[PDB]
């Protein structure tokens, strides 16, 4: 029935491990840089939320030859989670009660585009090769991790655009609740490339006025925000059944006491708000303790930002929780955003502090009577909430509490 | 607690609705044709499992601007399932207890490539446009249906390659069991294009020796099968809680009495057998009636075919059910294969007959343990099983029974 997080792993724009990520968060350090690749592709947005790591010989050649970047990022995060959970092969491999639910928002537009380019070349099929399917397939993140880690339980991905890894964790929780699994590795990954980024720029979703000052581009709630800053990376958490965890002396960050998954059924590319309201309310249902901190989806987009503020306010009313949008620091890793931000929230719960909402030179008047924390402040948190939304009116909310 | 199917919709290579599909099945009619597109693309495989329907104007212009083919196919299938189920707008729209779980195997390689191609032109972003994200993103099938159809419940896709739509239905069942939803539209869609097909051909997965005789290319269990015949299309079923279905007098096809979801944790692109055995057995927990008919995944590939037959052998021993691989007729629609074949199984349960396993000119030596019906056989069926597997060692099994 009860699901808890007993391990985490992360490869992000602000850190290649939970320790480095902790640093950046408490420091309020930006992971955004100028991208030549993006500028070079023809894009208007030239700022990145890139992973600063040379992944070259980190994954075995036979295993890595099937993967794309989203898979690599999630695979490395999974290793970190396996290690950090205290799990050994004999404990998680070839075991029907151990599963994997992880995905990405866009799969691999790079290798999808590589296979097409290679195919139209004079060598066609031979230029494409036998590994494009596993690299480009939408289920790449799950397929590429489940096989090498010899997972025997559930094995699939959930895709809900900018909310995918959040739904992945919520689904893992349901597997434990249904008594189907004891452990489920949940999370996701996302590649960073002009191939996919250009699509978002094409719809005017990305920031384009701060290319000269990359670290100031992502400015959630700032009156002059102009779109989100795309990013790549991965994250993975170990969702485990309470008794099982306690039984093996597992270290427990918190327990997932709430999971909301709703739908807007209104517009694509634009949030309705009511959808998020029901989602958050659903995640708080039964939680007998108040929400101390709220890690908003806050993408730094004109409409989105205030639309979520309007929702939060209607759900909490007078008594609103402390809020901070860590995207102003990290950027929007799309499909990886959900798990990565759940991890930042878990780190804040574990280290008693609230990461700051940076770059707010001018608070939006639409973000009036709320509590946007712009200073790294030490606080004994107990219950935290994380929101994730994506195109198509898909919403997810996770509420985590200490034991 | 209990989940039943109260409506279905389908757009496939053998039919544009349940009536045409029924006729083709009973007749063992091939939906395979020669593809100039694939031939012109430089592929060794020139046979198609195409949808014979010009979809132009079949969807509101403002609504279809966000969709790719997989989304269109699923959207049309859902239009059918809604009407079939006898659901009125007021019954399923703007309702938190009504959800949508549908996806595809590859999303939209065509629009991932179009975005990249347009980007590298003299028009760049202007040529790309603002609708490529929703078309190219992995969650397209779910995002593009949930919004127009006014869905307020769950909204996301499950992606497990050639098993995705099967896992989608299984997940919908869990939502009903967890008491979270009363109705969940489950299924998926898949586009047909050289962009995605060349990648499979590039790994030698597609049939290439029967281009001169398209209808004989897909030959599951035939000693001379040489890969699967790619296809496109959609399918959607209405998964509904039992008391709910009966309360409104919905017409129930069958109840989902079993859902297995396992993982191989062995090889990519190649099945282990073990895993599919646990998946079937898992689907069988609680089911005490015999399996009267088994709609195998049977892709018409050398290894796959006999690896699944070995697993079926292992699960049933001396008591093996009647088997038939409808892919020899329809082709492999990848992500849509699961829901489409669940529908064929539902149609056979409904009209009392077993669709034939066509093109078996020889029958692999390993298939000696017969009961693979190669002739349309009228028979009163009660419990049927459908298998779905995909790259990455992901397995799904659904068992449906008459009420
Ligand atoms: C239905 C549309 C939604 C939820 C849109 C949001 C707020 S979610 C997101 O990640 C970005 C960039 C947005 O603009
Ligand atoms: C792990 C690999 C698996 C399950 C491979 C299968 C049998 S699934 C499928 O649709 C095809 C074409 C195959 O070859």
């Amino acid at each position: 029935k009860r699901a808890v997080i007993t391990g985490l792993g992360i490869v992000s724009s602000i850190g290649n491990n939970q320790q480095e990520v902790l640093a950046s968060l408490r420091e309020g350090r930006s992971g955004i840089t100028f991208s030549q690749e993006l500028k070079d592709s023809g894009m208007r947005s030239h700022v990145w939320g890139n992973v600063k790591l040379d992944t070259t010989g980190l994954i075995d050649r036979k295993v890595v030859r099937f993967m794309s970047d989203a898979s690599i990022y999630a695979f490395l995060s999974m290793e970190q989670a396996i290690a950090d959970a205290g799990l050994s092969p004999e404990a998680y491999q070839n075991n029907p009660r151990v599963g994997l639910i992880a995905g990405s928002g866009g799969g691999s537009p790079r290798f999808q585009v590589f296979g097409a380019d290679a195919m139209r070349g004079p060598r066609g099929l031979k230029a494409v090769g036998p590994y494009v399917v596993t690299k480009a397939m939408a289920s790449g993140v799950s397929a590429c991790l489940a096989t090498p880690f010899k997972i025997h339980g559930v094995n699939y991905s959930i895709s809900s655009a900018c909310a995918t890894s959040a739904h992945c964790i919520g689904n893992a929780v349901e597997q434990i609740q249904l008594g189907k699994q004891d452990i489920v590795f949940a999370g996701g990954g996302e590649e960073l490339c002009w191939e996919m980024a250009c699509e978002f720029d094409a719809m005017g979703a990305l920031s384009t006025k701060y290319n000269d000052t990359p670290e100031k581009a992502s400015r959630t709630y700032d009156a002059h925000r102009d779109g989100f800053v795309i990013a790549g990376g991965g994250g993975m958490v170990v969702v485990e059944e309470l008794e099982h965890a306690l039984a093996r002396g597992a270290h427990i960050y918190a327990e997932i006491v709430g999971y909301g998954a709703t739908s807007d059924g209104a517009d694509m590319v634009a949030p309705s708000g009511e959808g998020a309201v029901r989602c958050m309310k659903m995640a708080m249902h039964g939680v007998d303790t108040p929400i101390d901190y709220l890690n908003s989806h806050g993408t730094s987009t004109p409409v989105g930002d205030v639309k979520e503020l309007a929702a939060i306010r209607e759900v909490f009313g007078d008594k609103s929780p402390a809020i901070s949008a860590t995207k102003a620091m990290t950027g929007h890793s799309l499909g990886a955003a959900g798990v990565q931000e759940a991890i930042y929230s878990l780190l804040m719960l574990e280290h008693g502090f609230i990461a700051p909402s940076i770059n707010i030179e001018e608070l939006d008047e639409q973000a009036a009577g709320l509590n946007i924390v712009t200073e790294t402040t030490d606080r004994e948190l107990t219950t935290v909430m994380s929101n994730s939304f994506g195109f198509g009116g898909t919403n997810a909310t996770l509420v985590m509490r200490k034991l």
